[PDB]
């Protein structure tokens, strides 16, 4: 018996978790003694790409990290089983549980965001959708990244991999070299970082968001990108968050330097919040 085996007949749906474009993301329970005891899991499948999540798979199957989702298996188009975080993410989470996490539990999520994403880049992985929706909360006291499905491998010796699609990117979460050049560097997820730490400061608010931030700052859906690349030219970054201390702001901009080369690393990012929680 495989354990990483689920029969669909056994695999049995319960309700949505989650949706985008493509991907899909149902809570099911695997259930071989029928009597509804067996264990829950989250079910990532498409929608009615197939080579992608077959790649997302094989990238989620081989990464093994206190702060990465968990792997569980697959059911055969195909589908992919995880574990289940009845929580979340950050951006349906922080907005209901305000007073329990407070700026020192916030510096622990990014110093458990920056572990897990500082593991995929020693796999030479660039993950590309950084992003608060990405992180799933396991408790008060842990976050996950729980998504890969952008997730490219830079090969090796090389800086960056390049992708150019009709597929819509997060835009506001990208560094102007994703924008400008469909270029992925590991500092891009950095830069992602930086954006994320944000939102995880603002409590995921919808009106103070990335995107809602931006676009105040910029004033057409295709003349957009054009602006949000100029703004950052001229130097122009997502002002600090509400009550958030100056320190944690200058490790955001850390993040947002222009060019890729001279942003800081995760781990620099991890000692400098590790300092602050002293
Ligand atoms: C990262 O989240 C997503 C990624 C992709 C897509 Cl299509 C949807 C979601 C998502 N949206 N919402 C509202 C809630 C989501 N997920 C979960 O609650 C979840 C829970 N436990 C383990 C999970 C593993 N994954 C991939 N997701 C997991």
């Amino acid at each position: 018996v495989d354990p990483t085996h689920f029969e669909k007949r056994f695999l049995k749906r319960i309700r949505d978790l989650g949706e985008g474009h493509f991907g899909k993301v149902e809570l099911c329970r695997y259930d071989p003694e029928g009597d509804n005891t067996g264990e829950q899991v989250a079910v990532k499948s498409l929608k009615p790409h197939i080579a992608d999540l077959k790649k997302e798979i094989e990238i989620l199957r081989n990464l093994y990290h206190e702060n990465i989702v968990k792997y569980k298996g697959i059911c055969t188009g195909i589908k992919l089983i995880m574990e289940f975080l009845p929580s979340g993410s950050l951006k349906e989470y922080l907005p209901k549980n305000k007073n329990k996490i407070n700026l020192k539990q916030q510096l622990k999520y990014a110093v458990q965001i920056c572990k897990g994403m500082d593991y995929l880049g020693s796999r030479q992985y660039v993950h590309r959708d950084l992003a608060a929706r990405n992180v799933l909360v396991e408790s008060e006291h842990q976050v996950k990244i729980g998504d890969f499905g952008l997730t490219k491998a830079i090969e090796t010796d090389k800086e960056y991999y390049t992708v150019k699609d009709d597929r819509d990117s997060p835009v506001f979460w990208y560094a102007p070299e994703c924008l400008m050049q469909s270029k992925f560097y590991i500092a891009s997820d950095v830069w992602s970082f930086g954006v994320t730490l944000h939102e995880l400061l603002t409590y995921c608010d919808s009106d103070s968001s990335p995107m809602a931030l931006f676009l105040k700052m910029i004033g057409h859906g295709q003349m957009t990108v054009t602006r949000l690349v100029n703004t950052l030219k001229e130097g122009k970054r997502l002002p600090c968050p509400p009550n958030c201390p100056d320190e944690v702001y200058q490790l955001m901009r850390k993040c947002w330097e222009f060019q890729p080369s001279n942003r800081t690393s995760f781990q620099n990012l991890i000692e400098g919040f590790e300092a602050l929680l002293k």
